[PDB]
C-alpha cells in the first residue's frame, strides 16, 4: 500500500533509488550547522546595550534607530570559519544527482551557499547573511559579505555608499514578514515532492513547521536529527513515527553528519560524498 517498504533508512535508500523518487525537498535547521561551530541561537541554552525588552536587539525599529549593540554582537558571534558540514554536501551531491527539488533553510549561517548550493535551489525562511542591503526603500544598494565582515570588525556601522543610509544583513528582523519566496515556493514544491528530508531541525518554530503538513499524503518523510520532532503535541498531518498506523514516516536518531553518512552508504554515494568533503575542506582551509 505503501511507497517505503519498511520503515527504515533502508527502507528510505531503496525508495529514493526507485523510479517513484524523483524529487526531493530538504527542511533544514540548526543542528545540521552545529558540527561546523556554528551554535544554535534559536535555544536559549546557548547565549549593557539598556534595551526596552531584549528582543529590541532583534526588532527591526530598534535596529533602525540604535544599530550598534546589532553589529557589536555580530562582531562577538562572527564565526573563525565557514566550513558546511557532511549535511551540507549531502544537499550538493542530492543536488548533483539530479535529485534535489528544494531546500528550504531556518538557518542565516550561509553555510548552504558555500557548500554549493544555488540560490534557485534554496528558500532561506529566515534570510541570511549571505547580502546585506541598504535599508532605505529608493536605493536598496547591495553589499556582500566580505564588506560587511570589513565593516563588523572595524567596528563602524555599516552606511551604504551612495546614500548613507544603514546596511542591514538580510536576516529576517522581528516585525518583518518572512520572505515572500517561502511562501510562493512553498505552494508549489509541494505539488512536486516525492520525498522530504527533515534534517537538524525540532520543527518547533512556525510557519517553517508546518510545512510538513504541505506533503501529500503518501510522500516518505525521514527525520534526521538527534530527537524525535514534528509529532503532534499532546496538548495542543504530524509525523507517525511508531504508531500501528505508522506508514510513511521514518527517525534515524542522532548527529546529522552521521545520519548523512549512513544514508549515503547505502546509496552507494560514500565515496563520493568524502572525496567531494574532503576536497571542498581543503579549498576553505587553504584559502589565502
Ligand atoms: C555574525 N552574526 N551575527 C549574528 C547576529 F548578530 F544576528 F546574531 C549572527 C551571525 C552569524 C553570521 C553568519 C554565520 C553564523 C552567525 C552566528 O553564529
Ligand atoms: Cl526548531
Ligand atoms: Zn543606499
Amino acid at each position: 500500500e505503501r511507497l517505503l517498504d519498511e520503515l527504515t533508512l533502508e527502507g528510505v535508500a531503496r525508495y529514493m533509488q526507485s523510479e517513484r523518487c524523483r524529487r526531493v525537498i530538504c527542511l533544514v535547521g540548526a543542528g545540521i550547522s552545529t558540527s561546523a561551530g556554528i551554535p544554535d541561537f534559536r535555544s536559549p541554552s546557548t547565549g549593557k546595550y539598556h534595551l526596552p525588552y531584549p528582543e529590541a536587539i532583534f526588532e527591526i525599529s530598534y535596529f533602525k534607530k540604535h544599530p550598534e549593540p546589532f553589529f557589536a554582537l555580530a562582531k562577538e558571534l562572527y564565526p573563525g570559519q565557514f566550513k558546511p558540514t557532511i549535511c551540507h554536501y549531502f544537499m550538493r551531491l542530492l543536488k548533483d544527482k539530479g535529485l534535489l527539488l528544494r531546500c528550504y533553510t531556518q538557518n542565516i549561517d550561509t553555510l548552504e551557499r558555500i557548500a554549493g548550493l544555488e540560490q534557485e535551489d534554496l528558500v532561506e525562511a529566515h534570510g541570511t547573511f549571505y547580502t546585506s542591503h541598504c535599508v532605505s526603500a529608493s536605493c536598496r544598494h547591495e553589499y556582500p559579505l566580505s564588506w560587511m565582515k570589513e565593516k563588523i570588525f572595524s567596528e563602524v556601522t555599516p552606511k551604504c555608499e551612495d546614500c548613507q543610509s544603514l546596511v542591514k544583513p538580510d536576516i529576517v528582523f522581528f516585525g518583518e514578514s518572512l520572505p515572500a519566496r517561502f511562501f510562493s515556493c512553498m505552494q508549489s514544491d509541494f505539488l512536486k515532492v516525492d520525498l522530504l528530508l527533515v534534517m537538524g531541525t525540532s520543527l518547533q518554530v512556525q510557519p517553517f513547521a508546518s510545512l510538513i503538513s504541505k506533503a501529500p499524503l503518501s510522500t516518505p518523510r525521514l527525520l534526521i536529527n538527534k530527537e524525535k520532532a514534528g509529532q503532534s503535541d499532546p496538548f495542543l498531518g504530524g509525523m507517525d513515527f511508531d504508531s500501528k498506523k505508522a506508514y510513511r514516516d521514518v527517525a534515524w536518531l542522532g548527529e546529522c553528519d552521521q545520519g548523512c553518512l549512513a544514508l549515503a552508504e547505502l546509496l552507494g554515494w560514500k565515496k563520493e560524498l568524502e572525496d567531494l568533503v574532503r576536497r571542498e575542506h581543503a579549498s576553505i582551509d587553504a584559502q589565502s
